[PDB]
């Protein structure tokens, strides 16, 4: 089987007004960082993923710009070009979750113009950069996490998370795919019944189905690319992305 | 994090003399048929991997090939096109382990002209297609198995195998990483210390290093392409495979 596999690390700008950790970095550009397979769904983005106990770090990368994931990421990502020089991450900041949460983020492709830092309970330092992606149109662990939110108040307060940073914020149809059509991740885990993020076997199922059958038999809704195979768009998307310098190619 | 992963799927012909559950497909083209993220390796082919307590499958594809795999892989095989409908798997035979041991097979690039099957007694049904590939210059479970068949020449003839079949075959080195060089599976494994395939923390520890380094610090030694980054390589290598009727794109 081997390794490693390549993912498209996306760019996610933290916007001022900075949340008061990143203060001190101020003037400098600042983006979370995010991997996926499926950068063909990222029109759709709602929010961001962070987990309050799971410990961040803030790098400086070979180009200044600088990037806010964990510092096991960031090692990783070091062996591949991303840092000035081999396996020397520059560490400028310390973090936690919950001291980003919250965070305005401009996001690429999506149509949502700015989009924020959500809390998600159960990430994994095992794979991935900690932040985690959301287009809760096409995953179902996104709409079960932001259901979850829109549901319970409380929950929200815990963290400091404002009605302007979730309510208003609708999963948009990218995918058509011919079952279940546009909210084909939301079409499913309702006929399965899922209330929880943590009904993992529930959503286990939901993703067996809608992933491969989105991938081969998916259809594009967006601009600029009306009516195309996700399969045979999703390399020419990830290279605007990386042409617009708003991703990178990250092997994991 | 989403899915699915894009993997290359080898297919290793079976060749006469076919092993004798495979008696009533004589005449007809059957493909044991593997997974890889690693195409660029696949020049240094020893071998293949299948487990006797685990059961495969005979299936007809769509242009009337018959792959061996898993039956849990060919049902993800069904619905990306391999099979004449979608969905449907044409069984042709029920499989065991044991039932394809010692099976001649051609698999692409690789310099032996003839390999064959050899058993692993821990594949997992979880990921995969249940038949594994086998580059031991440059995987450390395959040197760690393959070793351990060379040494165990009475728990070899278990499953009636050959001399003929494992002790002249020798890892081909296909890529120089700066570290370890040549066969560089083989050299971490010494300086690790690994007895059995049963060492799996310290293969882990063996992965960790030589996949990302041989990936983005990797140069290639074979023909038609020394001197080459593994990085800027691999995916003219698939579309060899591929363009040749020798491999095809595996989505898991």
């Amino acid at each position: 089987a081997m390794g490693p596999q390549e993912y498209t690390l996306l760019k996610l700008k933290v916007l001022e007004p900075y949340p008061s950790k990143l203060s001190g970095l101020k003037g400098k550009n600042i983006f979370l960082v995010a991997a996926t397979l499926r950068p063909e769904t990222m029109f759709g983005q709602t929010n961001c993923w962070v987990r309050p106990d799971m410990k961040y770090i803030g790098f400086e990368t070979v180009n200044g710009d600088i990037f806010i994931c964990t510092q096991k990421a960031a090692r990783n990502m070091s062996y591949q070009g991303f840092t000035k020089d081999n396996g020397v991450v520059p560490v400028v900041k310390e973090l936690m979750g919950e001291e980003i949460l919250g965070a305005s983020l401009s996001a690429p492709l999506t149509s949502y113009k700015v989009i924020y830092v959500l809390p998600m309970l159960t990430i994994k330092e095992d794979k991935g950069t900690g932040v985690v992606t959301s287009v809760p149109s096409d995953s179902p662990d996104d709409i079960a996490a932001l259901r979850d939110l829109k549901k319970k108040q409380a929950l929200r307060a815990k963290y400091g998370i404002r009605d302007d940073m979730v309510l208003p914020f609708e999963p948009v149809p990218v995918i058509e795919i011919p079952g279940f059509g546009n909210l084909s991740a939301v079409t499913i885990c309702d006929e399965l019944k899922i209330q929880s993020q943590n009904d993992r076997e529930k959503l286990a199922e939901a993703k067996e189905k809608i992933y491969l059958k989105g991938f081969y038999e998916g259809i594009m809704l967006v601009d600029g690319f009306k009516g195309q195979k996700v399969q045979d768009v999703k390399k020419t998307i990830q290279k605007k992305m990386i042409d617009a310098g708003d991703a990178l190619i990250y092997m994991e």
